[PDB]
C-alpha cells in the first residue's frame, strides 16, 4: 500500500508490452543481460529520499549522467537500445530502462519482477557520487542503500546478488573479473563463492566481502546461498523497490 501507480492509456500498456518483447529478443542475442542489469541499477540507485532527487527517471540517456566515472560504459547499453526505443517514442526512457532491467533478469532465468509504467522523464540527472564504493564497506552500504535510498539490509544483500550476472572490465570501473562461473546465468551461485573464499579466476570486491563479515549481512548470504528459492523471493522484492524508487510513492 506504499505505492498508488498511475493510469496509463491501453496505447501505452501495449508498447510497454511490445518493447518487453524486443527486449527480450535482443538481450538474449546480444548476450549483453548483465549491462542492462547494470544500466537499470545505475539509473535508479542514485535516488536520495532526503531531497527525491535522482532515480529511475530516464536520466541516464543525459550524456552529462555518462559521463559520471562510475557510468563508465552504460553509453553502449544506451546505444544498443536506442534502435528499439526509436520504434516506441510514447514510452518514458524512465520506463524504458528499467524494463530492460526486467527484462535482464528474465532472460537469464531469475525471477518475473512485476513492472509498474508511468514514470516521468525529468530534465535534470542527480549529483556525482550517489552510488556505492566498491572499496568501502557495511557502513557505506548501509548510508548509501539505508540512507539514501530507503532500503533494507535484507534488500542490501539479495540486491548484491546481481553479481551472479557479468563482470568488471579494466577500462570501466578498474577492476576485472567475473564473480561467478556462470555469467549469463541469474542464480545464487554469488552468494557460494562468497563463502567458500577467494578462488582463481573469480573476483571479489570489498563491497562483497562486507557482506561476509557484518553481523546482520552473514545470515542472509548464508541463506541465499542454501536456498534459490528464498533468494529469489527477496532478490524479486529488492529489485521492484529499486525500480520504483520516487516513483508512484502514495
Ligand atoms: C552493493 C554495492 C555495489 C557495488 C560496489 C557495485 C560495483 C560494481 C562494479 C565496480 C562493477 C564493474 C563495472 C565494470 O567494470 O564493468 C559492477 C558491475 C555490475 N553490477 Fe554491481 N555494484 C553494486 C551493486 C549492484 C546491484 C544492486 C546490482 C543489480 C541488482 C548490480 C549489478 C551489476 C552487474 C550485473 C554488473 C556487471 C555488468 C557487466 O557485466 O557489464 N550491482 N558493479
Ligand atoms: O553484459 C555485458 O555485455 C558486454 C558484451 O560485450 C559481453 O560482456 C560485456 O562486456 C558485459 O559483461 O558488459
Ligand atoms: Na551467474
Amino acid at each position: 500500500m506504499a505505492k498508488s501507480y498511475p493510469t496509463v492509456s491501453a496505447e501505452y500498456s501495449e508498447a510497454v508490452e511490445k518493447a518487453r518483447q524486443k527486449l527480450r529478443a535482443l538481450i538474449a542475442e546480444k548476450s549483453c543481460a548483465p549491462l542492462m542489469l547494470r544500466l537499470a541499477w545505475h539509473s535508479a540507485g542514485t535516488f536520495d529520499v532526503s531531497s527525491r532527487t535522482g532515480g529511475p527517471f530516464g536520466t541516464m540517456k543525459n550524456p552529462a549522467e555518462l559521463a559520471h566515472g562510475a557510468n563508465a560504459g552504460l553509453d553502449i547499453a544506451v546505444r544498443l537500445l536506442e534502435p528499439i526505443k526509436e520504434e516506441f517514442p510514447i514510452l518514458s526512457y524512465a520506463d524504458f530502462y528499467q524494463l530492460a532491467g526486467v527484462v535482464a533478469v528474465e532472460v537469464t532465468g531469475g525471477p518475473q519482477i512485476p513492472f509498474h509504467p508511468g514514470r516521468e522523464d525529468k530534465p535534470q540527472p542527480p549529483p556525482e557520487g550517489r552510488l556505492p564504493d566498491a572499496t568501502k564497506g557495511s557502513d557505506h552500504l548501509r548510508q548509501v542503500f539505508g540512507k539514501q535510498m530507503g532500503l533494507s539490509d535484507q534488500d542490501i544483500v539479495a540486491l548484491s546478488g546481481g553479481h551472479t550476472l557479468g563482470r568488471c572490465h579494466k577500462e570501466r570501473s578498474g577492476f576485472e573479473g567475473a564473480w561467478t562461473s556462470n555469467p549469463l546465468v541469474f542464480d545464487n551461485s554469488y552468494f557460494k563463492e562468497l563463502l567458500s573464499g577467494d578462488k582463481e579466476g573469480l573476483l571479489q570486491l570489498p563491497s562483497d566481502k562486507a557482506l561476509l563479515s557484518d553481523p546482520a549481512f552473514r545470515p542472509l548470504v548464508d541463506k541465499y546461498a542454501a536456498d534459490e528459492k528464498a533468494f529469489f523471493e527477496d532478490y524479486k522484492e529488492a529489485h521492484l523497490k529499486l525500480s520504483e524508487l520516487g516513483f508512484a510513492d502514495a
